[PDB]
């Protein structure tokens, strides 16, 4: 039985990719949420409308959750098909929060627990495979206002993953230190942690062509754009269902497709990083 799962998965786009899966997807599909409560109720919302999402507890900020889900997969599965990494968290428009504490909260969730969610799930990924990380037009913006140095560094083709965990600690420790801006960084705590998210995405993306070529395996980034949910507001552009297309075009790429792999993806075209 094929399995395909979602991070993130009660509200916002997660629980709208999870619903477009439950109606695509050729096998089972697991809506994951950190709080069983919500992610019960969530699923409660699909059996209303027909479908048969399962459920797993999932908090991307606790190792030991990413890990029991980890033996839930190999034990039930096998391994894993489909990985949309969609969990994410945000301080809202104006947050008068300091930067340095919005920093270290968005950098634990969106970069190091989708970074520890890829280290564990990614080795259960079966060939034909496809793994889906929700990053962010907001990494734009940061890129751009990044000095030339570090804009070498996020663009470089041949950065490692430890390379990219001490960029993203010393993004976190300058801006505790008071000297972010000499230091050639940007003025998003958020939009950097997406930096984090699709350089993350490009490394992991080279390791699986170097590693397992011929496995078929698509791995990409991805922008779903601006969408009506907690972390937004009224006032976006698209519903839930809409911002859902992008990362559900990846999650379903067919089989054998050669790409794209590596990308940076928006309303499903390539983005040049
Ligand atoms: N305009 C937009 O909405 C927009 C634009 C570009 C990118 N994005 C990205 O889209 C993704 C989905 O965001 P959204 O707009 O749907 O936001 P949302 O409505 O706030 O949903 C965020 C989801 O992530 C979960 N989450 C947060 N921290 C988690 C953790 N430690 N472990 C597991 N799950 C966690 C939340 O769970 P709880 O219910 O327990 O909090 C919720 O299920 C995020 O990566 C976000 O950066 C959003
Ligand atoms: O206007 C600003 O500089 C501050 N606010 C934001 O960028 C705002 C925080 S929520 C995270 N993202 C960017 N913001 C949004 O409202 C759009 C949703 C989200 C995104 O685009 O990724
Ligand atoms: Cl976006």
């Amino acid at each position: 039985i094929h399995v395909a799962l979602v991070t993130g998965g009660n509200k916002g786009i997660g629980l709208a990719i999870v619903r477009d899966l439950c109606r695509l997807f050729s096998g089972d599909v697991v809506l994951t949420a950190r709080d069983v409560t919500r992610g019960q109720a969530a699923v409660q919302q699909l059996q209303a409308e027909g479908l048969s999402p399962r459920f797993h507890q999932l908090d991307i900020d606790d190792l030991q959750s990413i890990r029991a889900l980890r033996d839930f997969l190999r034990k039930e599965y096998g391994g894993l098909d489909v990985l949309v990494n969609n969990a994410g968290i945000a301080f809202k428009v104006a947050d008068p929060t300091p930067f340095h504490i919005q920093a270290e909260v968005t950098m634990k969730t969106n970069f190091f627990g989708t970074r520890d969610v890829c280290t564990e799930l990614l080795p259960l990924i079966k060939p034909q495979g496809r793994v889906v990380n929700v990053s962010s037009i907001m990494s734009v913006r940061a890129l751009k206002s990044c000095s030339p140095e570090l804009q070498q560094k996020f663009r470089s083709e041949t950065i490692t993953e430890e390379e990219l965990v001490g960029l993203m600690n010393k993004f976190v420790e300058d801006t505790k230190k008071g000297v972010h801006q000499k230091e050639g960084w940007p003025s998003s705590a958020y939009g950097v942690t997406k930096i984090g998210v699709t350089v993350l995405s490009r490394i992991h993306a080279r390791k699986l062509s170097e590693q397992r070529k011929g496995d078929k395996i698509l791995l990409n980034a991805c922008c779903p754009g601006w969408v009506r949910t907690d972390m937004a507001g009224p006032k976006a552009t698209k519903s839930p269902e809409e911002g859902a297309e992008t990362p559900v075009y990846l999650a379903l790429l067919p089989p054998d497709a050669e790409g794209p792999h590596g990308q940076f993806v928006s309303e499903k075209r390539v983005e040049q990083w």
